[PDB]
């Protein structure tokens, strides 16, 4: 009922409805492994010819996406069965898979990605798609199995079905101009612009190369494909970490950009190319049902307002999904899905080092983010007046679902500001993990630092204005809040309440005030105001710190069972 409504639905592999005569993992919380990894922390191992999981259709589908996990540096197939009759292969591969690094250079994680002497494979599950020649009802039963000539071991994590629509045709010919055979996007491109009466173009079914950075100039532009299932933007999978998609500046205020998807070639992280739509203070824009996969970002706007974000997919990114700076203000980013980004799957950063102020206005809303392979699903790193709602988040790698923090990461920065940055509703599930090094760390229970399902993180900046409200937290990996002031700025938290929160088995405590994070580090400063949270089943206490941190402050307004 929380986050995006999407067309598809997700089946989890392990579930005990769906037969299987291969291994369900039992899950824990590590990165690097097959279960810590997974969605829901597990998936079901093929080992065998033979091997099979059952689902059955809830709705009916014509159209699979397999989330699996194969050896490094193979590609191969699985069979698809529809009610015991085989249909199909799904195309796996490890391509775009196992990025090495090690417990002491998790910073590393997400950009190498060649094996070498005493490193460890991350990030292991990649997807698999494929469209059968069929609607399938609901009630059929789709078997996953590893027969003959198959792969010769699979993780096999979940699988999303959908009905897809057929293709739809292009809107007008006389106001679209055609991607063919004959005409490339950038040439339609340059007719549309020379030929006042075209509105844009129409990209069709199909597998069309994009090698180019397509810059949109001289008035708004759309640009419309046949569904992201058809029409598909291909970066030159010869190639690897080559920078395409579109760069949208000023002129091309109002574009417009839906119904298709594009297919990156990138195999690692690379800071600064790699963002699959550039946004340089453009307006107006709509991005709407499109489908990105191995770019670094789909989007970074820099002092870009005004702009929606509606219904997209953001899949198996090398770093943020959407993230916004420079003034970036009153943007809407509506029912979008995120799962396996490189970095915080949703995020809104504040950096001025482009000549704007504060991040104000924006919604992010209905917003579903899983699986991330590194940092939060929702960041939100300084700003004003910025609402964040409806989300549902899960299963993070590294660190919390949510992220408040007012760290510079190094840049010219603003914190937050006059009028509430605010959380209301979000699901989050089995959401924080272990990232860093935790060297002269107090309440030390492993090499790693240890994230809870909410990071409110004071940092360089000011940190005040925060409403944290009606959270559900379900068995967190650590603790369900976690408040941590960086040393030695000691900047005090003003104005941060907590209302309606349940932090349901969380292993260690409900709320953890950070004590001493790493060598250097101490207690954090502030305060913050509790309603109505509740925790329930701790593993060791509700809370953690308070005692230990004279410089923070906790206010039990009421409610509290703690
Ligand atoms: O305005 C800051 C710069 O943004 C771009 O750089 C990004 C990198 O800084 C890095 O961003 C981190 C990001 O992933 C996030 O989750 O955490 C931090 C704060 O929210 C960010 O610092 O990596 C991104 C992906 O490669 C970069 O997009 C611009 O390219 C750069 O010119 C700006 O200076
Ligand atoms: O995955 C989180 C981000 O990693 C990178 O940014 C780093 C900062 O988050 C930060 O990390 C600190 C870490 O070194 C250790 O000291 O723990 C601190 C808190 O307990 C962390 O705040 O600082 C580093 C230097 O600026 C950054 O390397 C990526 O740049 C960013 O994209 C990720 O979101
Ligand atoms: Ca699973």
């Amino acid at each position: 009922g929380r986050g995006a409504n999407m067309p598809f639905t997700i089946m989890e592999a392990e579930s005990t409805s769906n037969a299987t005569n291969g291994t369900k993992l039992t899950p824990n919380f590590k990165p690097g492994d097959y279960a810590g990894e997974a969605s829901g922390r597990s998936s079901v191992y093929l080992d065998a010819t033979g091997e099979y999981v059952e689902f059955t259709l809830t709705s009916p589908a014509n159209a699979f996406v397999l989330r699996n996990a194969v050896a490094e540096n193979t590609t191969g197939t699985v069979s698809i069965y529809a009610d015991g009759v085989s249909k199909g292969k799904f195309n796996v591969s490890s391509k775009f898979s196992y990025l090495y690094a090690t417990p002491s250079t998790l910073g590393r994680l997400g950009y190498d990605n060649a094996p070498g002497a005493g490193l460890t494979a991350y990030w292991l599950y990649e997807d698999a798609q494929l469209m059968l020649d069929q609607v399938y009802p609901a009630g059929t039963k789709i078997k996953i199995q590893k027969d003959a000539g198959d792969v010769s071991w699979i993780y096999v994590d979940l699988l999303e079905t959908e009905n897809v629509a057929p293709p739809q045709a292009n809107p007008d010919p006389t106001k679209y101009v055609a991607v063919s055979a004959s005409k490339s996007i950038d040439q339609a491109l340059t007719e549309f612009r020379q030929d006042n009466t075209k509105k844009g173009i129409y990209i069709p079914a199909g597998e069309w190369t994009i090698n180019s950075k397509i810059f949109l100039y001289g008035r708004a532009t759309e640009i419309v494909g046949a569904g992201p299932w058809y029409t598909k933007l291909v970066a030159p999978q010869s190639q690897s970490n080559t920078d395409v998609g579109f760069n949208i500046s000023a002129a091309a205020n109002g574009s417009t950009i839906r119904d298709l998807s594009a297919w990156g070639n990138y195999i690692n992280r690379v800071d600064g190319p790699g963002k699959f739509i550039d946004g340089n203070g453009m307006q107006n824009v709509t991005v709407q049902n499109i489908w990105v996969e191995h770019f670094v970002c789909l989007y970074w706007g820099v002092n870009s307002s005004y702009n929606t974000f509606k219904n997209n997919r953001i899949k198996n990114t090398f770093a943020d999904g959407i993230n916004m700076t420079n003034g970036s203000s009153y943007n809407v980013i509506d029912n979008n899905y995120a799962r396996g980004t490189g970095d915080a799957s949703f995020a809104l950063f504040s950096a001025t080092d482009s000549g704007g102020s504060y991040n104000v206005g924006n919604k992010y809303t209905n917003l579903t983010a899983t699986n991330v392979r590194r940092a939060a699903a929702f960041a939100v790193y300084g700003g004003s007046d910025n609402l964040f709602q409806n989300l549902y988040g899960a299963d993070t790698l590294t660190y919390p679902g949510i992220t408040i923090s007012s760290y510079s990461f190094g840049y010219n920065t603003l914190g937050f500001g006059d009028q509430d940055t605010v959380i209301d509703g979000a699901t989050l599930d089995r959401t924080g993990g272990d990232f860093w090094t935790s060297v002269g760390a107090d309440d030390k229970i492993n090499e790693y630092q240890n994230f809870g399902a909410i990071w409110i993180y004071g940092g360089d900046r000011a940190i005040k204005n925060i409403l944290i409200k009606n959270v559900d937290i379900n068995n967190p990996v650590y603790f369900g809040l976690m408040f941590q002031s960086m040393s030695p700025n000691n900047m005090v938290m003003q104005n941060i309440r907590v209302e309606n929160v349940n932090i349901n088995n969380p292993s260690r405590y409900g709320i953890k005030l950070v004590v001493r994070a790493e060598q250097g580090q101490g207690p954090a400063y502030g305060g913050a105001s509790f309603t109505n949270v509740k925790v329930n089943n701790p593993g060791i206490s509700a809370i953690y710190g308070e005692a230990q941190s004279p410089n923070f402050t906790v206010t039990r307004v009421s409610g509290n069972n703690w």
